[PDB]
RNA sequence: GGGAUGCGUAGGAUAGGUGGGAGCCUGUGAACCCCCGCCUCCGGGUGGGGGGGAGGCGCCGGUGAAAUACCACCCUUCCC
């Protein structure tokens, strides 16, 4: 069969036409969550928008109330003093166009990179395909690149997360864990909404949020009213 | 509403996109063997049945632009 027993036996604790509000879906998560470990939340989105379209692309961070659940692992790539400032802000590995080859022999443990603007020639060259495309090259406007680069690690260990929607329209991003309290999951949910929609592209076709879905990890999905 | 389909090269080999994922599946019958339908890029994939009778798969590692389980929203091409 397509799907275990476990996940199975969910299938029958969620409602496939409803759209829930976001304190019913937050209450369900975890009845939902019933793999071996701590679930990610996510939220998922197809999004009002033509993905071809440069100018309607969706691209953002948000500093999430209550974070991931977890340890965010960040890669900061900075030159001189810049080594300096981006390990005291917490930065998890950090270092110059030298580990660009580190990541370029497939080290990707890591949740985000950030990196000065004077490394993001080499950054940009070496690393622009295996980063690009995904949202994850270092970049001026979803705020991971800068000389500020301890502040920008600082927001991201405080919960800043990135989101940037995908060729085929839809967007998606962590948001918590199930073992979050149902209103704390809500809390974290709204704000990825409310930043969702500050960049709503100017202009796009439709209805922004066509759809919204709240899911675990390993479980069902729960559609979602992103206005309750 | 259901189902199918997703293959450059390297790589176990048929890796659609992105996000999640450190576990997942398994007497609700694992590997492996065979039959049939469908699909096929001619490598195989996929669905069902039967045999078998207790493991297999993922992580890690390797290769790769991207990593396999598992889950989510989607997109491609079809079919009932
Ligand atoms: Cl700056
Ligand atoms: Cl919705
Ligand atoms: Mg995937
Ligand atoms: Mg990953
Ligand atoms: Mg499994
Ligand atoms: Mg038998
Ligand atoms: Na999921």
């Amino acid at each position: 069969p397509k799907h275990g027993k476990r996940y199975r036996a969910l299938l029958e604790k969620v409602d496939p036409n409803k759209i829930y509000t976001i304190d019913e879906a937050a209450h369900l998560v975890k009845e939902l969550a019933t793999a071996k470990f701590d679930e990610t939340v996510e939220v998922h989105a197809k999004l009002g928008i033509d993905p071809r379209r440069s100018d309607q692309n969706v691209r953002g961070t948000v500093s999430l109330p209550h974070g991931l659940g977890k340890q965010v692992r960040v890669l900061a790539i900075a030159k001189g003093e810049k080594i300096k400032e981006a390990e005291e802000a917490g930065a998890d590995y950090v270092g110059g166009e030298e580990i660009i080859q580190k990541i370029l022999d497939g080290w990707m443990d890591f949740d985000a990179v950030v990196a000065t603007p004077d490394v993001m020639g080499a950054v940009g060259s070496k690393l622009g395909r295996i980063l690009g495309p995904r949202g994850l090259l270092p970049n001026p406007k979803a705020g991971t690149v800068g000389f500020n680069i301890g502040e920008i690690i600082r927001e991201i260990k405080a919960g800043r997360i990135e989101f940037r929607n995908d060729k085929t329209g839809a967007i998606h991003a962590p948001v918590g864990k199930a073992s979050f309290p149902p209103e704390k999951l809500a809390d974290n949910i709204r704000a990825f909404i409310r930043a969702l929609e500050a960049h709503k592209p100017e202009g796009a076709k439709g209805t922004f949020l066509r759809s919204v879905y709240v899911t675990t990890a390993m479980g069902p999905s729960v559609r979602i009213n992103p206005h309750s």
